[PDB]
């Protein structure tokens, strides 16, 4: 009830049912962009780039992926929390969660590859969104992320 499914170009997400859409480009490969109506910085996109790799492993560790990816995240501070990795039909995805300061943002990256693209899905809140009860809306968001 509290999320909605997006059906998506080769993925699927969950996304919180409150957010709208926001067709402003931030990120390069955006695809998606959804966003609290009272608060942009609880957001989510979806980005998909070409890519030459077969799995998010050849990248290295998920640590080592983020950092070639930075443009991810003026960040003057950024904190890898947790990092996590899953299979699913074969396939490798990475899960970081992130502390950013330039108080901080949450931030929450999946990552995966499959033909020839690489497939990254971030969601974030501020801290006044940061609560029991409201962190799904970042990390179940997240998390949801698969090639469909
Ligand atoms: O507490 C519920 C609310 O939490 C967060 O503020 C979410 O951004 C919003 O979509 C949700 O309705």
């Amino acid at each position: 009830t509290d999320f909605q499914t997006y059906n998506g170009d080769g993925f699927k997400l969950q996304i919180p049912s409150k957010w709208n859409p926001n067709k402003e480009v931030e990120y390069p490969g955006q695809v998606l962009r959804f966003e609290d109506n009272f608060d942009a910085t609880s957001n989510v996109i979806v980005a998909i780039t070409p890519t030459d790799k077969k799995s998010i492993t050849d990248f290295g560790s998920p640590e080592q992926f983020l950092s070639q990816v930075d443009y991810l995240l003026a960040v003057a501070i950024a904190n890898v929390l947790e990092t996590s990795t899953a299979e699913v039909g074969g396939k490798q995805y990475y899960y970081l969660s992130i502390l950013t300061r330039t108080g901080g943002k949450h931030q929450l990256v999946t990552a995966t590859v499959n033909d020839g693209k690489l497939y990254i899905c971030k969601a974030q809140a501020g801290d006044k969104r940061w609560f029991k009860g409201a962190k799904k809306f970042v990390e179940n968001t997240a998390t949801s992320f698969s090639l469909a």
